[PDB]
């Protein structure tokens, strides 16, 4: 896989994000995690950790992964990069979302996101609490 640029257009909550990625205004699904809506517990949290990592990033990148880019609601689907840090993992890693939605030929970085969800459950955090 790697990297290629996009700069935020807005943020949106915690797995959702507006980037413009090659000219065009896109709205990015997060593979592999699942966080709250923002009506719902941890939702709000979700949404104010995403929106900080990628307003403050001088640098944001996509990554898609090897299979489908785009889901069945156009929004695009990938790794999301803040100043080289993956939000998708960080998201894990502080328990703000779960891991899920892992389909086959989209998963690349599963076991990475295993690994911090394994740390997030053990340190008892938020969804995890
Ligand atoms: C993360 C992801 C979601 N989706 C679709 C499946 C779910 O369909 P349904 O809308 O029919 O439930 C939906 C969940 O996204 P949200 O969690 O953003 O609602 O997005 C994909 O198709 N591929 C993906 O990689
Ligand atoms: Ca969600």
């Amino acid at each position: 896989l790697h990297k290629e640029p996009a700069t935020l257009i807005k943020a949106i909550d915690g797995d959702t994000v507006k980037l413009m990625y090659k000219g065009q205004p896109m709205t990015f699904r997060l593979l592999l995690v699942d966080t709250p809506e923002f009506n719902e517990k941890y939702g709000p949290e979700a949404s104010a950790f995403t929106k900080k990592m990628e307003e403050n990033a001088k640098k944001i990148e996509v990554e898609f992964d090897k299979g489908q880019r785009t889901d069945k609601y156009g929004r695009g689907l990938a790794y999301i990069y803040a100043d080289g840090k993956m939000v998708n993992e960080a998201l894990v890693r502080q328990g703000l979302a779960k891991v899920a939605y892992v389909y086959k030929g989209n998963n690349t970085h599963e076991q990475l996101e295993r690994k911090a969800e394994a740390q997030a459950k053990k340190e008892k955090l938020n969804i995890w609490s």
